[PDB]
């Protein structure tokens, strides 16, 4: 941090005992969160906040610089074949993916296969050039869980399928059991400092989204408000982190990048179709739930 124009050895310190420890953090800063730091003046944060954003080159882009940054975008496999097609190769980081369904659907075992297949180096697509193996090396997933549906169970089977340890599995997951949106919203805030304290943080579910909202604000406005900010945290960790954020949608209007629908086929099938995404058309992706887990 002293590196900062502005910044010397006590100011690092109270950024520090801020959690400010990062340029790219301060370089997407406001002026406002680091003067209500106090020691900090408006001046100096104006100051460092310029600075980081030049340490971390955040100008204007153009030409192959903007196929440079989409390339540092890496993609997780579903297990499904038609689905990852669908997604454009499998689940984006740097963006928030969402599954809404009925109930049974398979948004859960998609949650849990998901944190199975975070733990096969070979289901994480990246190009070499953009995105360095020790980016991705040792990644671990936090799982907010909100529903109590959480199964080690069913991990520990989809990780045996998938020729994988499933006690590995379960040692670079994290899980949170939410029991309202103000745990569910401070479990996210909570992910940067699992972050610092060492954890490559890759995969980030919230199982389910909306739920605890609705329960508590059955309202819209202040609703999508507090839900606004919870996903302005969720893009940001995605972001920030190079991360895949993915969430639940039990439906019977908020800031996720990819949006699918998914319904009950014929006992075993499924069928997730994507409607809306900044670059892929809508398309229908067949799969089927097994005590494998997801496949086809
Ligand atoms: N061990 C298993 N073997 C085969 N299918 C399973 C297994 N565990 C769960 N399923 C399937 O997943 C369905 C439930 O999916 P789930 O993810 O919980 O739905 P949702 O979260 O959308 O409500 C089940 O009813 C069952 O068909
Ligand atoms: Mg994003
Ligand atoms: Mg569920
Ligand atoms: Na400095
Ligand atoms: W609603
Ligand atoms: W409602
Ligand atoms: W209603
Ligand atoms: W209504
Ligand atoms: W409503
Ligand atoms: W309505
Ligand atoms: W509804
Ligand atoms: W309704
Ligand atoms: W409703
Ligand atoms: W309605
Ligand atoms: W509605
Ligand atoms: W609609
Ligand atoms: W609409």
């Amino acid at each position: 941090l002293t590196d900062l124009p502005g910044v010397g050895p006590s100011t690092a310190e109270k950024l520090v005992e801020a959690g400010y420890i990062d340029f790219m953090k301060i370089a997407t800063a406001t002026v406002g969160e680091l003067t209500d730091i106090e020691g900090i003046s408006e001046k100096a944060a104006a100051k460092m906040i310029m600075g980081a954003r030049d340490l971390c080159d955040l100008g204007f882009k153009s030409g192959i610089d903007l196929l440079k940054q989409r390339s540092t975008v890496w993609k997780l496999s579903t297990s499904s074949s038609e689905l990852d097609s669908v997604l454009g190769g499998g689940l984006e980081s740097q963006s928030v993916t969402e599954f809404a369904g009925v109930f049974g659907s398979g948004k859960t075992q998609i949650m849990h296969q998901s944190c199975v297949n975070l733990q096969n180096p070979e289901f994480l697509f990246y190009d070499e050039e953009a995105v360095s193996k020790g980016e991705v090396a040792q990644p671990k997933a936090v799982y907010i869980d909100t529903e109590g549906t959480f199964r080690p169970e069913r991990i520990m089977q989809m990780a045996e399928h998938a020729g994988i340890d499933g006690q590995t599995v379960l040692d670079n997951t994290f899980v949170a059991r939410a029991y309202n949106s103000d745990m569910q919203m401070l479990f996210a805030e909570k992910i940067e400092d699992l972050i610092q304290e060492g954890n490559n943080i890759k995969l980030v579910v919230i199982d389910s989204l909306t739920s605890t909202f609705r329960n508590e604000y059955t309202k819209l406005a202040e609703r999508q408000q507090k839900l606004g900010r919870h996903m302005a945290t969720l893009n940001k960790l995605a972001d920030l982190f190079n991360c895949v954020v993915l969430v639940t949608n039990q439906v019977s209007g908020h800031a996720a990048t990819f949006r699918f629908f998914v319904r009950k086929g014929k006992g075993d099938k499924r069928v997730a179709k994507l409607y809306d995404s900044p670059h892929l058309p809508d398309a229908e992706a067949i799969f089927r739930i097994t005590e494998k887990g997801i496949q086809d």
